[PDB]
C-alpha cells in the first residue's frame, strides 16, 4: 500500500526518505511507485526548457519554469547553469583557462570541500581519445586536472557490480552483487535489472560511501536516480542540494548517466550513432561545472568522473550454444552472454554431476570462442568464487562472442551490436578516472589502477575512516595534492629461527638417495660462509618477507637462493634468488636425476620424506629454487635438499619445468637480471586467503605433507632497464602470477604440443598483483627498499596484462 494523497510541496527531493504508507518525493519514489500525486508538477517541472535566452534575463519569477533567469535566482540557488554566461556576460567553464587549485576556495561557512561523482555507464577508456574532438568538458577536467589513461573494472564487467564495487571498495564475491543477473540459493530467489527483488537490501553487503559518510556524520545526497528522472533535473537537484544551509547541505553528491551503455549496446562502441551520446554527457558536465562556477564552488568541490566498464562489438551471430555440447542441456540453467554460470535446473536431481558437465565443454571445437572452469580454478586474479550465488561452474567467454543455451533463447527473447562483461583484463572493457578539484593534483597523469581502490580515496576525500575492504589504502595516494593517510608497514608477527647444523646424516630416515659423496680448506671456509648468509644481500633484494602470521619457520641460507622454510607446513613459505642477465642455464646430471637430500640444518621431524612421494602414485615433487640455474656444479647440490621440495602433480611439472628452465632465463635476458621470489599456496576454501593448518584437504598420501592449491612467483628488476636487478638505484617493475596446481592441463586445449606453444599462454592467463599474493599467504613484501612506502603500495596493486595498447 501507499496512500498517495500526501504532498511533496516544500519536500522536492528531499533527503530522508519517508516510511509507507506516507508518500515519497525523494529521487527513488518512481522507481518505487510511491511518489506523492503531485510529485510530476511540483518536482519534475519541465516548462521552457533548461538553457536561459536573451529574452528571459531580468524576467519576472514564474515558479512553472524548470530553471530561472530572474534577479533572485542566484539566492534561491535554481538559475539555469547557463544564467551568467547569457545574462551576466560570464564565460563558460570550459572556455576558461585552466588555473592550478593550490587550496580550497570555498564560500564562508563549507567545513570541507564537496565530493562529486559523476559516473557514466560503459565509458570505454578510449572514448577520451577518440572522442575527444567532441568532448571539451571532459577533455578540460581530464588535462587540467589527475588522470589515468584506465581504469580497471571488477569481474564480471557488468554495471551493478562495478557501480558496488565503487560504492564499496570490495570484490562482487564480498559484497554481493555478482552480477546484473543472480540466484541465490539461501534466501532462494532470482535478482534481476527488471522487478522488485533487487530493491530489497538483503542482497546488498559491505558498507558503501553513503553510509559511511552517513555513520561519521557527513551528510550524503542519494546517490540512485529514477530513470525517467532527465540528465538536467538531476544537475539541478545537486546544484539545489549545494545551496542549502550548512547544517543541511550534503559534502558528497552522485550523478549517474545511463549513456552512453544505452547506445553502445545498440550501435557498437564506435557506431557512427556513438558521437552524439558523446556530446550529450559532455553537455551535462558543462551544466554542471557552469552551474558550479555560478555559486562560487567550482575551484572548491573535488569532482571525479568515472566509469563502471566499458564495451565491445558482439553481435547475435558470434554465439556459442551449449546446445551443441550437451545431450542433457534441459538439466542445467545458463546465466547466459558475455560470461557463462550454469547450474542444476533442480536439486531434488541427485543424477546432477558438475564433472560430465565441465568435460563436455572442454577443448571439444578448435575454435571454440569459451573456457569452462571450476570457480575455484578461475583466475585468481578475478577473486570471483567466495560467494553462495556464484555458481561451481563457470564459463570465461572470449571477447566479441556470447554464450547461450540453445538457438530458441536467442530468437525468442538479430537486436544488438556492442556488449561487455568479459574478463577484466580486455582492453576494451578498461573505463576512465579523472580527478579534478583542490585535493587532487594538477595536470597529473597517474599510471591505471583498479575501481577498488577508489573508496578509500574517496573516503579520504571526505575525511571518513574507510570500512574495511579490499583496496589498498595509500596506493592512490600519488593521485592527492594533500588528504594523504599515512600507510605504514604491518608489524611483522613471527621472527624466523636461523639453525646451524644440528643433525647426523644417518638421524634421517626420509627414504631419500643421492649420488652425492664426492670429496680443501679454501673451498670450505666459502661454503660455511653461503650458508652463513654471505650472498643473501644478492639473493634477497628487498629484505626478507615478513610472516603476519603465527607460525614456526627458520631462515635457509645458500649460495644460489634463501628461504623461509616452515616446519608447520613441511615446505618453504617463499624462496628467493636473483638471476642476472649473464647467468647461465645448465641441466640437471644424469647422476642426480632422483637425488633428494636429506637438510642437517632440520629435524627429520620436521622434513618432508621421499617414501611418501614413491606411495603418492598421483604426486611428484619438484623444487623451488630451480637445480638448472645453479650457479657451479657444486652449489648444484644445494637445490636437491629436501627443505627446497613441494609436492606437484606429473602435469603441473610439465609447466613447473618450463618456467624454471626456459621462462626465468628468458626473463633475465629482457629484464637485465631478475630476483624472482617463489613458493606455495593453500587456498582450499577459495577465498582469496592464507589457509590455516585445518583447512587442508589434501596431503601427499601417507604423510602430514600439504598439498598446495597453488603455486606463485613474483618477478622483479630495475624499471630502468639499463640497470641490473641487483644494483637499481630507482623505481621497481613487477610481473607475478598464481598458477593453479592441477593434475591436468585441460585448461589448455594445446597441452599435448610442446610446453612453448602453451606454458606461457597459460601462466599470461594466471598473472597476478603481489598484494593477491599477499593475501594468500600472510607474507609482506618489498621491506627493505630505497622507495617511499606509498610507492612501494602502488607497485604492490600492479598487474602485468599482457594486453596490446
Ligand atoms: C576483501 O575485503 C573484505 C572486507 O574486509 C574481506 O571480507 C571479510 O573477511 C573476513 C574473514 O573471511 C570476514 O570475517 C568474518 O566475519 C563474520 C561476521 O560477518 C558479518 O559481519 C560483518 C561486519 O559488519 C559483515 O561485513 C559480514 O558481511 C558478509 O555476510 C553478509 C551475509 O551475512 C553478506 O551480505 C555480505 O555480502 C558479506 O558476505 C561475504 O562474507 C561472508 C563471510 O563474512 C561470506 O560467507 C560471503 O560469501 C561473502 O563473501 C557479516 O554480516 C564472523 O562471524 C567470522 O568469525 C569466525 O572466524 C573467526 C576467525 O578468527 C573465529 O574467531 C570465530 O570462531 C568465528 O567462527 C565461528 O563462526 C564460524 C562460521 O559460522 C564457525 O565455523 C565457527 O565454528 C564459529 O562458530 C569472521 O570474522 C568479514 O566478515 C568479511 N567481510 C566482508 C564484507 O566480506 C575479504 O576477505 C577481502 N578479500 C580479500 C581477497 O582480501
Ligand atoms: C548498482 C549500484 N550500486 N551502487 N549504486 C549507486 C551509485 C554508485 C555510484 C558510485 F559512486 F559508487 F560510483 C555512482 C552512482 C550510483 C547511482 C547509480 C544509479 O543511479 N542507478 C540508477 C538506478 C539503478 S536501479 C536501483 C534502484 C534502487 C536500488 C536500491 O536502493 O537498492 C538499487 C538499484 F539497483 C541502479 C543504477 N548503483
Ligand atoms: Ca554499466
Ligand atoms: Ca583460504
Ligand atoms: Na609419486
Ligand atoms: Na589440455
Ligand atoms: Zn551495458
Amino acid at each position: 500500500w501507499t496512500a498517495t494523497s500526501g504532498s511533496c510541496k516544500g519536500r522536492c527531493f528531499e533527503l530522508q526518505e519517508v516510511g509507507p504508507p506516507d508518500c515519497r518525493c525523494d529521487n527513488l519514489c518512481k522507481s518505487y511507485s510511491s511518489c506523492c500525486h503531485d510529485f510530476d508538477e511540483l518536482c519534475l517541472k519541465t516548462a521552457r526548457g533548461w538553457e536561459c535566452t536573451k529574452d528571459r534575463c531580468g524576467e519576472v519569477r514564474n515558479e512553472e519554469n524548470a530553471c530561472h533567469c530572474s534577479e533572485d535566482c542566484l539566492s534561491r540557488g535554481d538559475c539555469c547553469t547557463n544564467y551568467q554566461v547569457v545574462c551576466k556576460g560570464e564565460s563558460h567553464w570550459v572556455d576558461d583557462d585552466c588555473e592550478e587549485i593550490k587550496v580550497p576556495e570555498c564560500p564562508a561557512g563549507f567545513v570541507r570541500p564537496p565530493l562529486i561523482i559523476f559516473s557514466v555507464d560503459g565509458f570505454r577508456a578510449s572514448y577520451m581519445k577518440k572522442g575527444s574532438k567532441v568532448m571539451p568538458n571532459i577533455e578540460k577536467l581530464r588535462s587540467c586536472g589527475t588522470h589515468a589513461p584506465y581504469m580497471r573494472p571488477v569481474y564480471p564487467t557488468k554495471t551493478f557490480p562495478n557501480l558496488y564495487t565503487l560504492a564499496t571498495g570490495l570484490y562482487p564475491e564480498s559484497h554481493g552483487i555478482v552480477g546484473n543477473s543472480m540466484y541465490d540459493p539461501v534466501f532462494d530467489a532470482s535478482f534481476h535489472l527488471r522487478g522488485r527483488e533487487k530493491f530489497n537490501h538483503r542482497w546488498w553487503g559491505g558498507q558503501p560511501l553513503w553510509i559511511t559518510a552517513t555513520k561519521q556524520g557527513v551528510r550524503a545526497g542519494t546517490f540512485f536516480w529514477s530513470v525517467s528522472i532527465p540528465h538536467e533535473r538531476r544537475i539541478l537537484t545537486i546544484l539545489q542540494w549545494l545551496s542549502l544551509p550548512d547544517n543541511e547541505r550534503p559534502s558528497v553528491y552522485a550523478f549517474y548517466s545511463e549513456q552512453p551503455d544505452f547506445s553502445g549496446h545498440k550501435y557498437g562502441p564506435f557506431g557512427p550513432e556513438m558521437t552524439n551520446p558523446l556530446r550529450e554527457i559532455d553537455k551535462t558536465v558543462g551544466q554542471l561545472m557552469d552551474g558550479l562556477k555560478q555559486l562560487r564552488l567550482h575551484r572548491c568541490v573535488n569532482v571525479i568522473f568515472v566509469g563502471d566498464h566499458g564495451m565491445e562489438d558482439v553481435t547475435c551471430d558470434r554465439t556459442e550454444f551449449l546446445s551443441n555440447y550437451l545431450t542433457n542441456v534441459d538439466d542445467i540453467t545458463l546465466v547466459p552472454g558475455t560470461l557463462g554460470r550454469i547450474r542444476a535446473k533442480s536439486i531434488n536431481n541427485s543424477k546432477y554431476d558438475p564433472k560430465t558437465i565441465i568435460a563436455a565443454l572442454t577443448c571439444k571445437k578448435p575454435d571454440q570462442h569459451f573456457k569452462p572452469y571450476m570457480k575455484q580454478h578461475l583466475p585468481k586474479r578475478l577473486h570471483y568464487a567466495n560467494n553462495r550465488r556464484i555458481e561451481d561452474i563457470h564459463l570465461l567467454v572470449d571477447r566479441r562472442w556470447h554464450v547461450a543455451r540453445k538457438p530458441l533463447d536467442v530468437y525468442k527473447k538479430c537486436f544488438f551490436q556492442g556488449d561487455h562483461g568479459f574478463d577484466n583484463k580486455v582492453n576494451s572493457m578498461q573505463t576512465v578516472f579523472v580527478g579534478y578539484g583542490p585535493t587532487f593534483k594538477y595536470r597529473t597523469k597517474v599510471p591505471p589502477f583498479e575501481n577498488i581502490e577508489l573508496y578509500n580515496v574517496m573516503c579520504d576525500l571526505l575525511g571518513l575512516k574507510p570500512a574495511p575492504n579490499n583496496g589498498t589504502h595509500g596506493s592512490l595516494n600519488h593521485l592527492l595534492r594533500t588528504n594523504t593517510f599515512r600507510p605504514t608497514m604491518p608489524d611483522e608477527v613471527s621472527r624466523p629461527n636461523y639453525p646451524g647444523i644440528m643433525y647426523l646424516q644417518s638421524e634421517f630416515d626420509l627414504g631419500c638417495t643421492c649420488d652425492d659423496k664426492v670429496e680443501n680448506k679454501l673451498e670450505e671456509l666459502n661454503k660455511r660462509l653461503h650458508t652463513k648468509g654471505s650472498t643473501k644481500e644478492r639473493h634477497l633484494l628487498y629484505g626478507r618477507p615478513a610472516v603476519l602470521y603465527r607460525t614456526s619457520y627458520d631462515i635457509l641460507y645458500h649460495t644460489d637462493f634463501e628461504s623461509g622454510y616452515s616446519e608447520i607446513f613441511l615446505m618453504p613459505l617463499w624462496t628467493s634468488y636473483t638471476i642476472s642477465k649473464q647467468a647461465e642455464v645448465s641441466s640437471i646430471p644424469e647422476h642426480l636425476t632422483n637425488c633428494v637430500r636429506p637438510d642437517v640444518r632440520v629435524s627429520p621431524g620436521f622434513s618432508q620424506n621421499c617414501l611418501a612421494y614413491k606411495n603418492d602414485k598421483q604426486m611428484s615433487y619438484g623444487f623451488l629454487f630451480p637445480p638448472y640455474l645453479s650457479s657451479s656444479p657444486e652449489a648444484k647440490y644445494d637445490a636437491f635438499l629436501v627443505t627446497n621440495m613441494v609436492p606437484m602433480y606429473p602435469a603441473f611439472k610439465r609447466v613447473w619445468a618450463y618456467f624454471q628452465r626456459v621462462l626465468v632465463k628468458k626473463y633475465a635476458s629482457e629484464r637485465n637480471g631478475v630476483n624472482v621470489i617463489s613458493g606455495p599456496i593453500f587456498d582450499y576454501n577459495y577465498d582469496g586467503l592464507r589457509d590455516t593448518e585445518d583447512e587442508i584437504k589434501q596431503y601427499v598420501e601417507g604423510s602430514s605433507i600439504p598439498v598446495p592449491t597453488h603455486y606463485y612467483s613474483i618477478i622483479t628488476s630495475c624499471l630502468d632497464f639499463t640497470q641490473p636487478a641487483d644494483k637499481c638505484d630507482g623505481p621497481l617493475s613487477v610481473s607475478s602470477f598464481i598458477l593453479p596446481h592441477r593434475p591436468d592441463n585441460d585448461e589448455s586445449c594445446n597441452s599435448s604440443e610442446d610446453e612453448s606453444k602453451w606454458v606461457e599462454e597459460l601462466m599470461k592467463m594466471h598473472t597476478a598483483r603481489v598484494r593477491d599474493i599477499e593475501h594468500l599467504t600472510g607474507l609482506d613484501f618489498y621491506r627493505k627498499t630505497s622507495r617511499s612506502y606509498s610507492e612501494i603500495l602502488t607497485l604492490k596493486t600492479y598487474l602485468h596484462t599482457y594486453e596490446s595498447e
